[PDB]
């Protein structure tokens, strides 16, 4: 109960309803080798919407890669999670989905972006808690960031989302 | 305290301040029975405002109908509540609310406007926690509504709220 | 543990992410009185922002005044807090700042406005929770509000806050 509250104030508190999302990641160190021993392989973002009630979304992370990034990039993917509104909702999800690892020197961020397969299960009406994620296996290699440059700062990363909102 | 808190919780979660509110009621079904029982006539949704300190508003619905609608319609009602910045805005409450039964597929919304009657005590500077509420008695018929149609789906029905900003 | 998530849900509640806030600051008689005897003679504001992830600012007033304005006038400061996104904002902080005392009939509102002194500390990126204030010493004589006027009312007054977005 008390913990389960701290949690919906957490969630409510991080949050947005215009589908920009950015994500702190503090601690960075000490996460990124709890993924390299494997110990915590993944970390999901807070959820954030396309509008008050709009589609409700997630980001997953892998600070020492997943799939074809596993052990050498940093892996990013986002996912659509069953939202209190998703009856007033068009179905398959087809908003395009921008990525980024920011750079705290604002000099060259690291970018990515796609438009949604609407023939996959990943962008279909959810029906669990969350579909299956899909994103950037190879967002950006572990040397790029991590080990120094201007990605990490004071122990910490941003990671910016930003859904299109067209048609919306 | 602790229930105190979810309560404040749960009211900041609904919150919206463009004066669009969307109220979604879940378990259908039940809350409809317990409306035709007699057990619990009447619910009252979370507060919604205008503007981020604009009026304070809240919507209040009878499943089984009150009123000229008392067992034969539902009824839904515009509440116009005690606002902590009553203060700075103008007194009597004057903006043009619509309400709506979405219909969850889109084929045709149950409709319904008014302009508050400026001489109506439901529109006066709130001296209690809630002025008397007031709107349409006869919005919805039970069977076009419950009954099946497009309006109930996955035990549910979403009513929305528009409250015309015009002057603000 | 309890009265810490209390805090944290009465700042989420005021928070609000435009630049704009209006501060109510009711029971103004007693804390107008705890300012005068020196028990309290300052009050923070909560905090607001300039954007979903932009500055972290708030308000210091002296209901008794403060340099000086001590003993003669009300005297209210800006402050710029460190935020959870500093690392991410330009620095110094150099956005327009207006700072005004509302009048409960509207017909004239007490206002002054800044251009932030760049090479001040009060705007330099925070290291500490708050940077020094910075702001109006001599806002608003004691006489022409609290006496009485329009100001005043109800024991609560409001304090209103505009930062200027150019740039952001």
């Amino acid at each position: 109960a008390m913990a389960d509250l701290e949690q919906k104030v957490l969630e409510m508190e991080a949050s947005t309803y215009d589908g920009v999302f950015i994500w702190k990641i503090s601690d960075f160190a000490r996460k990124r080798q709890e993924a390299v021993a494997g110990r915590i392989p993944a970390i999901f973002s807070p959820a954030f919407y396309t509008s008050r009630y709009g589609y409700k979304m997630c980001l997953r992370i892998y600070l020492n890669g997943d799939g074809t990034g596993r052990g050498t990039h940093l892996s990013l993917f986002f996912v659509v999670m069953k939202g209190p509104n998703d009856a007033l909702l068009r179905w398959p999800f087809n908003q395009k989905v921008t990525l980024m690892l920011l750079d705290q020197n604002n000099r060259e961020h690291v970018i990515d972006a796609f438009r949604p397969d609407v023939t996959s299960s990943s962008f279909q009406r959810p029906v669990n808690d969350m579909n299956i994620a899909s994103g950037c296996p190879l967002f950006c290699p572990v040397s790029k960031m991590e080990a120094k440059n201007s990605y990490v700062r004071d122990d910490a990363i941003f990671i910016k989302a930003i859904v299109d909102l067209t048609g919306l």
